[PDB]
């Protein structure tokens, strides 16, 4: 019901835009049954609606090729109406068109160059001679002939704007030629269709700025005054200023733009004078819309503001929107990154009554955004925008635009050999072959990350699941953890349960916790934020808690996101055991983490993963299911896992075939993964020492070791040691057996 | 302005936003602002000899006004335009709905009773939102692209009780707009066990507003403080969610450490502001999840730290003592570490009620398992009673984890079947006995003895 | 012809001495576009509204001479996080920069470049796409890179025949 405004409902007037085979710039062709339904005779002047407040006039024609549900037009009228292929436009009979007395015509500057003959005589005179072609202001049409075809833009027509060009009517092309960039920018205008995702938000905005203007009679009849204030808030890059541009481009209302800091002035009372001048200019202009970009810049809380000028400006805004004298139907929109920074008196019904959340788009929303951004791009056949939409988990639309731009720039980079920057021009063949393919989009996807996570970007050493030896069950569980809620949510909605979103890795040092986190960061299809434990702590009072809150908010925005704490035992610990820690800053941080993982806020697809050497000291509430639901124990590998670890370390290593890894794994009882990696590194280093001494011998005689042999591994094992002791294993197994006793029974079976 | 008022007397001078030009001259930094405050004080003093000039001013920050203006002789009288009660809200709705095309089925008394913290601008917003919902309902008949409309649409267009109920669902007090947080939809049947706790909470939240005359008769004021303490995962925050969703009262859900700020004196200001907006929204439930973050034992931070936490807890106790019996603000606290709460928080008149949320028992565990599985397709031959008997010391979170892991295994099996059919070409409608057994094989007790 | 706009915002970052201001100087010297230099601090003024007025004047001047490049040296000085900065005249200059870089009216041919030793202290809304499209890490050079730097610096010097810059590069 919210998007009821948006639906077209398939009215008869709308017809699909189609290519016209023979119709010239001033005529259109429609099917005979469709005209019979519309009661239109041949040659009738018919008015065409267009997007962005554009309209076109043409002469209807009876075409058998044209379908009843379609209208055939050339590119000229399509340009005039600002529409693309497959769009639906209105047609209505145009009443009382009067023959023109005089029209002022201006050509496009890029066309006028290279034409020695007079443009009016060569082009306009034969084109318009006995033409009987209706024209409208702002309509760009093309005339063939001469060396180069010269487009003509009719700036002025009389009677304004509907007239029929006739031989008696005076036509002239004298004046400054229209800048090609001006017409291009007119084409490059934002509309409600250029807004992707946020369909309900756009529906609300259209109900609140477009609906009262189109049909005031609704609100005069039902006897209510529509909302007069819009606050757009969301993370940066979600489309707040884009929605403002769309509204400005395609509303008949007067639009006044206020940029936040532009109000400020050094003179006393000059800022308030600027605000009053803006509001008075809007009020003079009947229905008007005032957009205040960056509202939080000039609307801070009066109680928290220190400077008097800022508070006086906030008060001026307060009295302007809702004071003793009421606004004369002036719509006030504003956009802000920080809605909670705004003065609370502004956020009531009289001033900013409706707050619209332009949030992070979902998969379908971001597919729509990708289609909008690539509608003008040249895409190859293998491009698949649905897959790109699936991959980009945290992107907000500015990130999608960045992805498309980087894909196109990669497509251009593929042509560097054929293109020389010293060369003044590029070949036609290079222009034709240049296009964006799926490979470029995949590369851009590899480069792309959400902008909100730029601050939390950490280089991960590119570990793969195969780099980890053993831990097959843990690998499967981590992959399922990250994948099932993302790719298969309807399964959870069918079974009616939310996914678990927490895992704790506890085990001896060197056994593969951080390695599993690296494998997740590289292989899992989710955003990844990596946190060293004590990095969130700050000297200031309340700032460590703010850092925890901020990192959790970043994870929430970028969902599905994996939040990894490499050393959980630092930031999370049992409360009440720290004598100092500031003023209980450590305990307050723990409580903040507790409220973040499980509080009264709704749950998102944020997976918190923690690794700890010593799991006994972590706060018991942190371990509670719903916060780190699963406690995974990463123990010392057994012989099969030791074989797998040794093989995973030596896969790239050129190692002798006669080297026996099974014997090594058998002898290395009690060794961790770091221990076996150390054995392999020692063997590599002994081989390198041997090769260096052989090369030194060759150099001396002038004035070897392709692979790692059994003797190298023998000596490496001779210097090998066991890193984790039996007491450490005893305490880890003690924690594991406490959990096992918590299970309460050896085997659970339902009675038969 | 004052001279023009005197020339045309009797006169009334209305100073809208008085705090814009009347800050405390001591706190004022600018010379022109100070000179203006002094000039306005001088004009107010000279207002005595003025024959018929009366100055009326309005401000929403009365405290920020310079105190010298609030002595006697200048701005002598102060009128408190407060938050309207139920009958006041009904009067405001009658005023704002007199031009509306109200249907017959509407009862503005119900709309007045539902809106608790609304101040009158929120009631106008409710009327506007309801009328816009009414227009939305007819948007199928009339498309926006239509330049003109049928008259039968005008005849059809009117505001019904469904529209007011929709606006009621959408409506939130403007005061609580900065504090609003999305809360999961939880009902009292979503909670299993704690029947006595549910009844006691409903009594504490309902009786002081519905029957204050009873408390006046017996002379005993209702308690305005609750403390939830218990093992983690046992349902304190679940009860808070249920109260937020079901109870007919405003809810302010605030974590502990978000009030704290590095700037000196901002944390106490935040505490004052949250309690003030709790008063403005009464009947309001003020909930502190993890109470021990802001309310911790005094003397611990005395030795180590700046000392702002003690100031915070002092301001909290001041705010709790400030609110009177008549104002209906219920302060609920929850902590899984009761021992590290400051006992001053616990003393009578402040969080007096102490409710312990224990580890659930066998009947409670059956109730918890049934509540978790009410919306899940489960095999008839699954026995929740045996699950409750086998899970002796499990908390509610542990049982929910059992159910979630059973769901995960069922989803894994369904995906396996999908992959099998896809591979062979080129199932699991409900959770069963074996899924629950395999989930139990991983089960653990969150809370130790 | 490909159907996209080129990226228009560049944030160079790295430790001191890597060559961010050197790269800015090279770009200014060897591009055929109106180059505007903004120093971070110099915009600031004690007056209210003067500093963002300076930013508006600079961006408008770059607009009037298009195509243009604006270089904002020491961006962290002029662009701290709004959530962190307390003073109003800092929040306001950051908001002005945000509006100038991507607002309801978008700069057409202006390329805004910046250099910061610390990129995290920059306000996150600036690190967005539409403002600062791509961030380039000018990092510590390798042995070959530092050999190239030594060759660049010693091209003007007179070096004896025994001079071997390869060893000097290997040692530093
Ligand atoms: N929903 C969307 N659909 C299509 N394009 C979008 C959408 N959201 C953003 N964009 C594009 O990405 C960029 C985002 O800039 P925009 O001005 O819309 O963001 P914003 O919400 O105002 O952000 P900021 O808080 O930084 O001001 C623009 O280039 C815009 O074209
Ligand atoms: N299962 C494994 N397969 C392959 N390599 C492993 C494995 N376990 C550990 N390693 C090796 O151990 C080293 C890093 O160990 P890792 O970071 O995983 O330890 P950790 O368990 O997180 O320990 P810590 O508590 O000390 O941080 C790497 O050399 C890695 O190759
Ligand atoms: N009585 C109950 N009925 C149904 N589910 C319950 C019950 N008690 C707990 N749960 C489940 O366990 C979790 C409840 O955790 P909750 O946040 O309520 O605990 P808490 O007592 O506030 O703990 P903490 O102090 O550790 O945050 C939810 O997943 C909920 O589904
Ligand atoms: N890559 C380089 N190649 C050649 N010379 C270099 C290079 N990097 C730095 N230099 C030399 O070092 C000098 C100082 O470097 P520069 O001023 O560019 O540093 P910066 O990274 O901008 O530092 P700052 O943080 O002080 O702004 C340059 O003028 C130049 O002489
Ligand atoms: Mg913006
Ligand atoms: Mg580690
Ligand atoms: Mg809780
Ligand atoms: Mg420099």
């Amino acid at each position: 019901l919210s998007t009821a405004i948006l639906k077209q409902k398939n009215r008869p007037n709308r017809l699909i835009v189609d290519e016209a085979i023979n119709e010239d710039n001033s005529v259109v062709s429609l099917s005979q049954p469709k005209m019979d339904e519309l009661q239109l005779f041949r040659g009738d002047t018919v008015l065409l609606k267009g997007k962005k407040r554009r309209e076109a006039v043409c002469i209807v024609l009876s075409d058998d090729t044209c379908s009843d549900e379609k209208i055939r037009m050339n590119r000229v009228v399509r340009n005039n109406l600002r529409v693309r292929l497959g769009d639906v436009i209105s047609i209505q009979p145009c009443p009382d068109v009067k023959y023109g007395k005089r029209i002022h015509v201006l050509p496009i500057d890029d066309t006028v160059e290279g034409i020695t003959g007079n443009l009016f005589e060569v082009y306009l005179k034969p084109y318009f001679l006995e033409a009987y072609r209706p024209i409208r202001k702002g309509d760009i049409f093309l005339v063939r002939g001469g060396m180069r075809a010269v487009e003509f833009k009719v700036v002025e027509t009389d009677p304004s704007p509907y007239c029929i060009v006739a031989p008696d009517t005076v036509i002239h092309c004298e004046g400054e030629p229209i800048k090609r960039e001006d017409e291009e920018e007119s084409l490059n205008e934002v509309g409600y269709d250029d807004i992707g995702g946020c369909r309900k938000q756009l529906a609300q905005i259209k109900e609140m700025v477009e609906l009262p203007l189109r049909h005031p009679a609704l609100f005069k009849e039902i006897g209510v005054k529509p909302p007069r204030g819009i606050l757009l808030y969301g993370p940066p890059g979600t489309g707040k200023t884009l929605i403002a541009r769309a509204v400005a481009n395609e509303t008949g209302a007067f639009f006044f733009l206020i940029n936040g800091p532009e109000i400020m002035s050094k003179l006393a009372g000059e800022s308030e004078s600027n605000l009053r001048k803006a509001f008075e200019e809007a009020e003079k202009n009947a229905p008007a819309i005032i957009f205040i970009d960056e509202l939080d810049a000039i609307a801070p809380k009066r109680e928290k503001t220190h400077g008097e000028v800022e508070r006086r400006i906030v008060s001026q805004l307060l009295t302007l929107m809702d004071g003793l004298k009421q606004r004369a139907h002036v719509i006030v929109m504003a956009a802000t990154n920080r809605p909670n920074s705004i003065d609370p008196a502004l956020r009531r019904f009289g001033r900013f009554d409706r707050e619209v959340d332009i949030g992070i788009p979902d998969a379908t929303g971001r597919l729509e955004i990708l289609q909008i951004h690539t509608k003008n791009m040249k895409l190859a056949d293998d491009v698949d925008l649905e897959q790109v939409a699936n991959e980009t988990h945290g992107h907000v639309g500015a990130d999608l635009a960045a992805l498309c731009s980087e894909a196109a720039l990669q497509a251009i980079r593929k042509k560097m050999d054929l293109i020389d920057l010293e060369d003044e021009t590029i070949d036609a063949e290079v222009m034709n072959s240049l296009a964006v393919t799926m490979d470029d989009f995949r590369w851009a996807l590899s480069q792309s990350n959400p902008s909100a996570l730029r601050e939390t970007v950490v280089e991960v050493p590119q570990v793969t699941w195969e780099d980890i030896g053993g831990l097959e069950d843990v690998k499967r569980e981590l992959q399922e953890l990250v994948q099932y809620p993302v790719e298969h949510p309807d399964k959870f909605l069918k079974f009616g349960m939310t996914p678990s979103k927490g895992v704790l890795f506890y085990g001896p040092p060197g056994c593969g916790k951080t390695l599993l986190a690296k494998a997740i960061a590289n292989e899992c299809q989710a955003n990844f934020i990596s946190i060293k434990g004590p990095e969130l702590l700050t000297m200031w009072f309340g700032e460590s808690e703010a850092n925890v809150r901020e990192i959790f908010d970043k994870a929430r925005q970028a969902a599905p996101c994996v939040l990894f704490f490499d050393q959980l035992d630092s930031i999370a610990k049992a409360r009440g055991g720290n004598i100092g820690d500031g003023g209980g800053a450590a305990d307050r941080v723990i409580n903040q983490i507790l409220t973040e993982m499980d509080g009264m806020s709704t749950k998102k697809n944020v997976f918190i993963i923690g690794a700890t050497n010593r799991p006994d000291i972590i706060d018991p509430a942190i371990l509670r299911p719903g916060r780190l639901d699963q406690l995974i124990y990463i123990p010392l590998p057994d012989e099969k896992s030791r074989v797998a670890i040794l093989k995973a370390n030596l896969r790239k290593s050129p190692v002798a075939k006669d080297v026996d890894l099974e014997f090594l794994a058998k002898m290395t009882n009690g060794f961790s993964g770091a221990d076996l990696t150390e054995i392999c590194q020692r063997a590599c280093k002994l081989a390198i020492r041997e090769s260096i001494e052989s090369e030194i011998r060759r150099e001396r005689e002038r004035q070897p070791v392709p692979e790692i042999r059994r003797d190298h591994f023998e000596e490496a094992m001779r210097f090998a040691r066991r890193s984790v002791s039996d007491n450490d294993i005893r305490k880890y197994e003690m924690f594991a057996q406490t959990l096992q006793q918590s299970r309460g029974f050896g085997s659970f079976r339902f009675p038969s």
